[PDB]
């Protein structure tokens, strides 16, 4: 819902992990400790039994941002080391139970069923958080300008053996006007797209080498054009 | 080898979730589907219920919103699974890149292929996690703001100053109008209306006509600290 | 004595445009009506065909957005004329903040006054004037920006490198669809249209399939070199 | 139209004033000329015959924006001083007619419909500038500030003579973090308020001493609640 | 002093005025009252007998800013309007006594060096504020424009007629970067330039139209390279 | 007719301040100096005790400052004075631009003056009132911030958290060393010593080895709300 | 030199490196070629015989900053793997001389010289980088943040167990605006010592869990108060 | 097992660059200095020509400013090097931290070390490019501007216009004074001195009279291209 635009709560309960306790680690956190230390490696999964968790991750920068809330049965998916450091506080009393691999092996040989409601678990959070990354990357500043060149190419590009030529004064100036994308980075872009042998932006010709790969990054969609669209099923 | 994806400009293009080579073992299990170059494997109306593992080929996976905006969520090669196998929010449309075969796997097969593979169960965990981990990041490391979060910063604000405690609740007694909140905040009072329905949904908080009830201050506390992307305008510009 | 209104922190709050004194010797050739306090002078959805002068009292004067959204544009008092003889694209709602009494001239009535007295059309002129000046040097000093100027834009700079003249138009020949126009400029496939609908409209260009015949590259080119306030979504907000 | 928020250009035509230029001044202006010069003071309606102008108004800081474009058939109403320095340029090759007031009344002794074109070019041009202040400033920041104050007051506020106190401690910060309003025009508001008398924000403490002038300065609104929106039409 | 970089306090105290007060009016503020209101037109010297003001100036966009504070035998010299509206506030229980230019020919009459303390007090704040302006201008942004203009003109300038010409691409992104002057600057002086016909600023051609008062406004200085600079004192 | 002088985008270039028509009539009681185009009529080390009058001509008014930049401060056409009867701390020269004649008026011959003419005492009064007027709105109007103010600021703070009122001063017992305050506020050490040499000798602040005594709250507390142009550099640019 | 504040170039050439280019790999770049790719894991040093040669390093947001140019008889250090992506390009023709371990082994059995050569190469490097990184930080903003902290704490600190508690309300305004750090750093430098475990900044109170660590990340010096700096020399 | 050092706040500080555990083995051939808790390892005045070896303890290392400014470059503990076997341009103050056992290397005992163990070169080597890899990454990774690259620029502009090319060089006649140079850039006339001083020295550029050569453009070029921290000010800062 719009309500997960303002909010990060309450993902896919599963109270029945509930009657599992028993194989697992249960422990219990004060308010304000913390349930997961910055920097801790945490190989678990861990079901919140009873109180409040605040989950947020940590940059390389030393900045801190909020993923999200966890209160009774949710599941931090945690079971596997991750690249993100996270850190997590008791915002109450709180009651969770720790499931490490083996002891997540015992509960399914009991119960097939829980495999099962941790996949949903799962999906939920990646269903969530890939919707949010496609909202508030549609209109991407970097793929604007690559889709500015990559359209100026498709109808003024000259072909010039392996390259395209389009012979024209286009100005960072214009593509930052034209694009709404600050001059910082107009230039970061650039720089990139020269680096890597993509395409170079001199001042009165732009060239472009690897035409494939600037319409590949430039993230071309055409569903409502392409005839799969012309029915609501497949062929 | 290879990891998740190329980079450009300090982005990857995520081409290679957590492979699973072993599934490989378990296809028989499963439905094999052929799809060629530019054939559809999902549809955005179409109700997906397996596992689609990628036996060889190459899948593009979009998400289309409901103004018909399209976006790339990412790209799967050979060992990727695809992993919806129970409805979500989301319309997705997914297209064959190249001649590409595919093991659609259901819950019950699934279930016989953990019975017989017990491991197997970890590795689609494993699968999952790198997804959630990637996507997640990539929302937190954008720097975005929210309009609405202006009101719950109100509703804090009165509520330390005039909130009196009942039980694990605070009870704020005065009227205040949803007119009057968007008025302060500056924001539509539809829009006020949307972001008062979920507080309460939620059990965040309810707003009634007279009193002002907050069911979870801590929460309501920290969400009230947040704020280039306006996160109201990118739900809204979909309707 | 009185200028336009009070000031404060810097704005205005008009309650007294270009007053006429002299109205008041000609209100026997008008209707004379008075309201109570609180009593609405123009309902939004009256249609108005009369200048309204005050001859004693006070009015507020607010416009209805379509969104039921309110604001005040001014206020009047004694020897304010409103002017508003002819429908405006604007829903006006007016109230009598203290017991009023209004003169209403009809076309016909102020005809008849113009007889009798030839300085009045200027007098109205000089007021008509002062609400001008004061509402477009208001809507000029805000710091706005506008997203649909980058279209505007677009065409420009395509214009100047690729445009053939054709008498008093340029022709650029080349195929640019809207959702192309919309994904370069980062503004929605809707709001292109419409702006494309405008600019066809008022003769500035016109973009066809294959051709986009600029009518007024001059005014495309001061237009384009536009860019607090977005005027997009201000001119959205409100439906 | 929504066109407006993006051109503005245009305004209610008067093709038949192209009938009375004998009673006015014609006047070409070349490509790039300055039909107004910046700092002229202009005292005569101007006609545009054939042509195009651009029309802009020059700020105190030298700042220049448009106002803007004129046409055949246009009417430049600048018939007495206005206090805005405006200038006009000839975008083109310009035929106009100035016609003084004196001339005008000669126009309008022998064809009194001209009077009232003239009202609905001037009527066009104020509800069009009235219309776009207002859109710009349904949300102005100032008076977000200011509705927040007369709330608390209205809600919290203890009456205490001729003032009312309101016993709380909001910070600056909060009421930049409620209200979305940088810090700077937070200040410089309660500045004002203080000043004048209106309003004094201590640190625990809000003095109103003019709620009437708080409330005035808020811009209440009640269309939608007040009985008078109970019918479509008056009583 | 470097002092007054931070503390614009005590202008040139004039001790004896207070044996004087009889000729004038006695007027005593409470603290936190209003010596002057904002928008009051003040047509006094104000002496300050005993106590501490703050005096501050209101711009036209609601916005204050200190000019000075006074203490015992400061002087405020607003004997006729200024066009600044100036507030001051008594931060202390403050006497005054006020100075009606007919009370000032009174105490003249009777001790005509009263005239030159004055003198000595008003040349004071305008040697002090002189200096602040000339000091924070040292770098002024538009004349940092203006003189290179001035300078590829005074090189590079080519004449034709009335007019020279600079034969170069020199952008404004270019002007900016030389300068250091940001881009909303330079915009609104290279329009600044063009409407008043000084000089037009073209992608591959500067045309100057007005070379002398271009000159002018750059603000040239020269003692150092002068010959009047030749010896310390005149011929 | 003619105002203070032209305006170039925003920025006025004064040329005649407040000029005195009838000291014309006086300078027979002055004296007469001529000056060629070029000439000096002030010398940065001239000791200037005199009001310079201009009868016919155009003087630019320069100051000089001590790392030998310059920078104008005025013009000055026929009927504008100098009014630099005293010595100030400013270095100024001053050059004709035409051939030029000044009439120079000491103290004495000023005196003689307003023996005639009490009248011409307001003039000049009115002279200088319009130059503080100007220069000081001119300075105000500045954007400016000033790194040193942070220093008030952490001694405000400290104050009304630790001070005790001692008679009309405030006492805050703590040792505080120059470096320390030089570390927090991020300002050199020599600077900080600078600031503090200041507060002490204008009567704000005595910082002791373990005391600091406030002399003037309000005024300190005033100083400190302060803050494109840093002050601090401005100030010592010129060493 | 104050050059280097400018211009990175020219560290400690070793001319006599040349005589040593049988035992290397001698590799000739075109101008615009890249002599380190973007992403290349280089492990040779690289003579530079005769060219030039820009050096640069690549941030993972994409962004580019030059580390140095180079030429003639410079020496590019990056023998082993570094954690930075760096590139390089030839600014002109240009030949070099790459040196695997391996051959730098041969090259010192036949000269011992060439590592001392190396060597001050290596420190003329680290003695430029970081004297700027120690210039350019002189005035770090969160070690501001902390020293006030640390500060505080000595005169007003109260201790209370393994804690200190300092007892006044601080804001995060005041802070900012005592320190001079903009607030955006201010509450990340806050969320690091609460979640640290180091301090915790309340409305009211202050409380120092860990005073030692705040000492040490505050970065006390005393150099010219200890006795070390009685004399020139050790005792 | 240990890295560099701790994490602060985004920040490492670092305490152990590339340890050399097998130095150990040849401390017979330094010479071995114990220093107590508090004890300079190394005065700012001292001529330092040993590579110094952490055999126990712990050392804080600053730099000492002209200025007498002080700044932390690193700590070191057990098995680090300080590697200043030559003099650098810096005056190093460095104390230990605790009870500290040191081996010093003269060039002579290293390369007697060298004879023993050849392997000891590429460690110091492997030590020296981790501290050249933090080092110049801290500086880069900062935002920083510069205005003296103003002049740099300005040149740059004024060679793609007017530069003829004479050999591998450009020369480009104008007289160009330093005055203007400095009031165009914003620059003072002091610091573009010495500005053109540098670039003359390191063969980028020489400013003559009437001739400015520039002996390498695509040098000039990529250095004008560049720009919190204002690097001239820092630069100056102690003096
Ligand atoms: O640990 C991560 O990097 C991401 C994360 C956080 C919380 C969770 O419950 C999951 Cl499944 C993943
Ligand atoms: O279907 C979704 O909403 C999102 C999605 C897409 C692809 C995947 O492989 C997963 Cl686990 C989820
Ligand atoms: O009615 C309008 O749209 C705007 C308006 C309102 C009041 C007046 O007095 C005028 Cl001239 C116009
Ligand atoms: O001159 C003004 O201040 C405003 C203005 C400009 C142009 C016009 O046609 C009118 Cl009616 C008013
Ligand atoms: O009133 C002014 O505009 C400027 C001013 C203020 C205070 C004074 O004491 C003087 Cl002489 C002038
Ligand atoms: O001499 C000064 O310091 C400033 C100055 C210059 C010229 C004048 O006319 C005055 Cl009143 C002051
Ligand atoms: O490769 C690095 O990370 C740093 C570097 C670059 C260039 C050199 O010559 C050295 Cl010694 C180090
Ligand atoms: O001494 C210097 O200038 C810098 C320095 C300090 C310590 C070291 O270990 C090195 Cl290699 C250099």
């Amino acid at each position: 819902d719009f309500c997960g635009a303002i909010i990060p709560d309450n993902f896919f309960p599963i109270e029945k992990l509930r009657n599992y306790t028993q194989m697992g680690l249960i422990r219990d956190f004060a308010k304000g400790s913390a349930v997961i230390m910055p920097g801790e490696e945490i190989t678990s999964m861990i079901f919140l039994v009873e109180g409040k968790i605040k989950l947020d991750i940590i940059f390389e920068d030393g900045s801190e941002k909020l993923l999200y809330y966890a209160g009774g049965n949710s599941l931090i998916g945690k079971l596997y080391p991750t690249g993100n450091n996270i850190y997590a506080t008791a915002m109450e009393p709180t009651r969770t139970c720790w499931f490490s691999e083996k002891s997540l092996r015992t509960v399914f040989r009991t119960d097939e069923d829980m495999i099962f409601e941790i996949f949903k678990n799962y999906l939920t959070k990646v269903a969530y958080y890939a919707r949010q990354v496609a909202e508030m990357n549609t209109y991407n500043p970097t793929i604007r300008i690559l889709r500015l060149f990559y359209e100026l190419c498709s109808s003024q590009g000259k072909r010039v053996g392996d390259t395209y030529e389009i012979t024209m004064p286009l100005s960072q100036k214009s593509i930052g006007e034209i694009t709404g994308v600050h001059h910082v980075t107009v230039s970061r872009v650039l720089a990139c797209l020269k680096r890597e042998n993509i395409l170079d932006k001199k001042k009165n010709k732009i060239i472009v080498y690897n035409l494939g790969e600037l319409k590949h990054l430039s993230e071309q969609t055409s569903y409502y054009s392409d005839p799969n669209s012309s029915s609501v099923d497949k062929l």
